[PDB]
């Protein structure tokens, strides 16, 4: 016992595995449910400080496989795990789900064979993934491992003989490895003849069983571990398209461990915990130099957070768990459940305070979440304190995050107007290589920011199942040599793909001082996904194929300019010396042609051409979007229910059921009627599924009387109900 | 008659649109010559009909005077008799007319392109796009140019500025007279006793000026993204392709770029204006083949339009006539029944292409795994560490992925925009996946799967993914993950084969394991292949350390064992003990190199195809010389069984349940493991098999049972009782 004389029992002595995990710089697996309890308790404190919590607000039940290999909930002592992979089913009452929400936590046990993935860990991880997938519930993975388990046939280590070239001089080499009749008998005695494949030969009157292949009796030595790695990689790839998936890198995550972090997409990396393939030491041996001093140079946060593999960083395990729980607060309790409304003190009915201006620099985040000013807080478009930024360490030209709009959660994409700079590190492996600083102009999509945008669209869509708002403000894609060579076209195309796949309402809004040009409009137009997309443009927004400077250079040339000077200038007209007057007028007429061009680029032309749904005023956008989104979600939910027929037919069907006094165009009135008539519309449609099922059998019976009656006859507690109905 | 437009196109460096069907006729005629020189062709072998919208706006085939196109986008429906489809195959060719408003995309061109895309998609037929354009159509309200007035700050001094632009009552009356009041949005004000109609927005009476072109661009970008998942899509860049035109090339994925024809976003001139310097001299510095073929946007290059059309027609020869039709078998003189001649050796460097398609040698041709002359390499200008292409195996077409074992080097160009930037040469070791080669592998898997609908073989030979700083920073994990995604989505048979001298390690095995897609994937390893988590040096470092090395020396070395034995005496003088220990340690030092080698062999003996077979991770261990004969019948049998699974899917279930049912129909004497026997039986019985194939609720029951007759109720009561 160390230390002695502590006020309470030494938890690191009661379970020595807890100390082993601490020695490795991570939390003991069986202590992670407690960290979830703390983070969930903190959630309530930040939401409503006055709320009193009972210990039944949070429930953690370990999941283990029974005799049949089926997952079952158990209460047992920490550290009784016969495999290096553990799981817990968590049931929490949260501010967004006061009656409770569930999720699954899968985790490597770093104390069990250094958290290596053997066939049993892989098959358990897969079973847990499938369990969460069948239930539609989130899958949290706590990665603390050393990749696929490595082993050798230990029973062959004390038996194998060496066939020397010269037994007197071992440095002269060997020809093969073999077993003696004794070695073969040893294996037969222990039922391990199958551990090796041998070819019998006779050298100097003695039997030599030359070893042709070593198999081993123990499972988990090599390729079988690789098979299991492939299984769970495929399982995670699938899971991401199905349920909310997230990973916390709590200690190292190696090989398959690194691939799982990426395949689950959403990742939170604890500072100092690397995500690696081959380690630095091994890479030094292969390279034949001491190139790297740490694994952090390969997969630390300075690598994975900067390249977007890690969406967020955490100072420690609890901070990471807090970030998981916060990220989940925007996500439905389970697949296909409505987005979780969390109304705070910042309600919908207010103007937007912070407004950008054409001549002044701003941070988009002020437009999104508001800005703290000396005169007080200037509220933004979304709920105060609701912006949860992600992928914040990578491709800073685009700003992605979750936010709330009057309590409605959604994904948000905004454009960083300020110039962004990133440091490409100097690789110690190449001495010729030096560190490089790249500068990227604002309101231009580059390969990395185009990739980030597509990634964000995909991560809001899959698992999160969130609606989205893109505050579209791009001049286009970088058409320069470097960026074209660096495949900007491929990354831009991913955006279209991501939009085509989107299954929740999308709002494209060109904001005040914002613009969309030829190259950028193409990848965000609502005709890409007309079932879900809508575009709006602010009254102070701009859009055209080219910028005014370009549209004047091509369509308002010298001939037009001079014909204008003749129409509008007394001196020029009197004269038509003319070249001298032309020189005098060139600056101001240049401004006039630019204005003439700019007057085509307005939200009013956009409305007239039928390319946007409405032109909007920024200060009123919060009030407008709140009711538009509330309405759009309410209709979507009805469409999904009505799927139990084209969407175009379903929307025409739904919008017809509205009382005649309801103005279809009135979002608030439509959204209000749907929510008030929900229980009634739940009844009205179930009572028509039954009316159809009644007419279904009334067809089958009237066509095939005695044959259907015999079918009814063929098809305990259900029989009792059916008896009661006959009895009346 | 067409000579002016034909010359205009030639001046641009492209073929006149209405002359492209002829280029397809030539390329199709050449296909037959290369296949069978003695075959005589009639004019009915090739049919081109123009597609136009009817009264109902529906696409219809027509014969009309070429050059009669009222829009800058034209389409043709082609019906060709090819070596792989002698009775004929169909496809659609969409093309910009470079002579019609410089091939710009206006609302009408976009809506036509979309209608043609949808037409091909509904029919399952390939969509060929011939890109020759200048992107979205640019315009201004020309009727407002001679009407607008300037509201000066001081009419006597124009340089003092202006406040707005306006129309007079005259201007407003002119527009009213021509039915164009809607061309502008105005605000009425009175200045100096005269009406000023302040211009708030210019709309214009002419359609196709700006945002309505941009909407149409978005429509066709979405349409092409969808088309790629649905039908075979390919693009030939025949003149410049700009903006939406550049995006269309990428969104259709498969692209053949004619040399000197650039794929660009903003042109060099405009970029020079924005940058405020003469940075670039040509569009080719931005989107020429030296850019797009080197980065994989362009899969292939062509010296001219006919060469490009020839490459389209060749690529199509591996592709089904239409979606979900079986892969087109094209048996040539190189039949299945032969060994594989070219064999790699561990000590001699080789080009994988020799293993794939064979090698011409002084002693004669050394045949490879696939049919002689069938290897059609693609993405050959980018990420050269991986080799991708279409090939034929006894006439069966398939996608092939192989590993370039030789070190690859690529030149990153110096951007004229950054003077501080210099050209860089990157060197990548063979048998290692880097970001670009991982991306190329995933791209290839996706392109064989979507539209092409081909089976695939991966000649797996990777030590892993590059785990170094540069490649990790350059997101190798993201590109490696795309491989898993691409495999999960695959819908045709996959064969993973670790070839002779080949290997698969911890990082590389994870992304190709058949448990990723058990319905379609299978793994095999050559008898001279290797696989383990780590390479032998790695394994001994973790699992055959000092203590194990010393224990072996104690077992196998006389001197070491004798000395260790001497340390058991309890009467030894401490200085004698120290000398025995020193001698023991000296002996250990002498033996460490050779015992290290022993441990390496001990490790290597675990890494064999026989352990792989014993562990059940591969289906069979194979001999390279017999692989062609083996894979031909394996693939033929799988294509046959796949066909039966689909047919059964329609009549009725899991894949496990579906093959089990189908295989239960095979005669009992048929060995399910005998590929040739199963394929032979199936093909002899397609028609017989076709005959076999052709041959809350409780509340609902409660509602209907209630309406039954007394006699019916009695029977239903008895059953419950
Ligand atoms: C004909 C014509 C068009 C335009 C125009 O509409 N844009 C200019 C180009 C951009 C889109 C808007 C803005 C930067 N950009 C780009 O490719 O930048 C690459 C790096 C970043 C390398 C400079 C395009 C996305 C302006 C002018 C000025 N003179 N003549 C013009
Ligand atoms: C512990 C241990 C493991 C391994 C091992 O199994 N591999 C070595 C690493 C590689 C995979 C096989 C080969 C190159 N490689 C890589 O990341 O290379 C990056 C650049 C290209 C930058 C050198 C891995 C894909 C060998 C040794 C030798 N001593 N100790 C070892």
């Amino acid at each position: 016992l160390r230390p002695i004389a502590t006020p309470y029992p030494v938890k690191e002595w009661l379970q020595p595995k807890r100390y082993k995990a601490h020695l490795m710089g991570t939390t003991y697996v069986y202590d992670f449910p407690e960290l979830f309890r703390q983070a969930s308790s903190s959630q309530w404190k930040n939401f409503s400080a006055d709320v009193k919590l009972t210990d039944d607000f949070f429930i953690s039940n370990e999941l283990i496989e029974d005799e049949n290999g089926e997952l079952t909930e158990v209460e047992r002592e920490p550290g009784a795990n016969a495999i290096g992979m553990v799981a817990f089913k968590i049931t929490v009452k949260t501010p967004e789900y006061p009656r409770g929400r569930q999720f699954v936590v899968v985790a490597n046990d770093i104390t069990f064979k250094i958290g290596s993935f053997g066939p049993q860990e892989d098959e358990f991880f897969n079973k847990v993934t499938e369990y969460a997938r069948k239930r539609g519930i989130p899958r949290i993975y706590l990665a603390a491992n050393s990749g696929a388990r490595i082993g050798m046939a230990e029973e062959i280590v004390p038996l194998f003989q060496v066939a020397w070239n010269d037994a007197a001089n071992p440095d002269k080499g060997f020809q093969y490895l073999y077993l003696t009749s004794e070695g073969m008998e040893t294996l037969k005695k222990f039922d391990k003849e199958n551990s090796v494949l041998t070819e019998r030969t006779v050298i100097n009157g003695e039997e030599r069983f030359v070893i042709k292949t070593i198999i081993g009796s123990e499972d988990g030595l090599g390729v079988e571990c690789l098979r299991g790695s492939g299984l769970i990689a495929g399982a995670t790839s699938r899971a991401y398209h199905d349920i909310f998936t997230i990973t916390l890198v709590t200690c190292r995550s190696v090989g398959i461990g690194a691939y799982l972090v990426r395949l689950g997409q959403r990742a939170i990396q604890v500072e100092g915990q690397p995500i690696i393939l081959t380690g630095a030491s091994a890479l030094n041996k292969v390279l034949g130099r001491e190139v790297y001093t740490s694994n952090l140079q390969l997969g630390g946060t300075q690598i994975m957070y900067n390249n977007g593999v890690s969406h967020l960083t955490a100072v420690d395990d609890l901070a990471g768990v807090e970030k998981i729980v916060e990220w989940m607060s925007y996500v439905p309790a389970k697949r296909n459940m409505p987005v979780p409304i969390l109304e705070t003190k910042d309600t919908w009915d207010r103007p937007v305070d912070f407004t950008p201006t054409n001549d002044e620099t701003y941070d988009v985040r002020w437009m999104i979440e508001g800005r703290e000013t000396e005169s007080g807080f200037e509220y933004g478009l979304f709920d105060k304190g609701s912006f949860f930024e992600t992928l914040s360490g990578w491709a800073k030209g685009v700003v992605v995050g979750r936010a709330r709009l009057g309590g409605i959660p959604l994904g948000v994409i905004g454009v960083e107007t300020r110039t962004v700079e990133n440091l490409i590190p100097a690789d110690p492996a190449n001495p010729n290589s030096a560190e490089t600083l790249i500068q990227q102009a604002g309101q231009v999509w580059f390969p990395n920011s185009a990739f980030k945008t597509a990634q964000a669209i995909n991560d809001f869509n899959n698992g999160e199942q969130l609606p989205m708002m893109i505050l579209a403000n791009w001049r286009g894609f970088s058409g320069g040599q470097r960026d074209m060579f660096n495949e900007v076209l491929k990354y831009g195309s991913f955006i279209v793909d991501a939009l085509v796949d989107y299954k929740q309402p999308i709002i494209i809004y060109i904001p005040p001082t914002g613009e969309l040009r030829g190259g950028s409009w193409v990848v965000v137009d609502p005709t890409i996904n007309a079932d879900q997309m809508e575009m709006y443009a602010d009254v102070n927004a701009r859009a055209g194929v080219l910028e005014p400077e370009g549209t004047v250079e091509i369509k308002f040339r010298r001939e037009k300019l001079l014909d204008t000077m003749n129409r509008l200038d007394d001196k020029y007209r009197e004269l038509r010396q003319l070249a001298d007057r032309e020189r005098e007028l060139l600056p101001i007429y240049g401004q006039i042609s630019l204005q003439f061009a700019d007057l085509h680029d307005r939200s009013s032309r956009m409305v007239a051409k039928g390319v946007i749904s409405k032109e909007l005023e920024w200060t009123e956008a919060r009030r407008f979007f709140f009711w538009r989104l509330r309405r759009r979600l309410n209709e979507e939910y009805l469409i999904k229910r009505l799927s139990h027929a084209s969407r175009l037919e379903k929307i025409a069907r739904i919008r017809s059921w509205y009382p005649a006094s309801v103005d279809h165009e009135d979002d608030r009135q439509v959204a209000t009627w749907i929510e008030e008539n929900y229980k009634t519309l739940d009844d009205k449609l179930k009572g028509l599924k039954l009316e159809s099922f009644a007419q279904d059998l009334a067809k089958k019976i009237r066509s095939d009387h005695d044959n259907a009656i015999d079918g009814l006859s063929e098809v305990t507690d259900d029989k009792e109900k059916l008896l009661k109905t006959l009895k009346l």
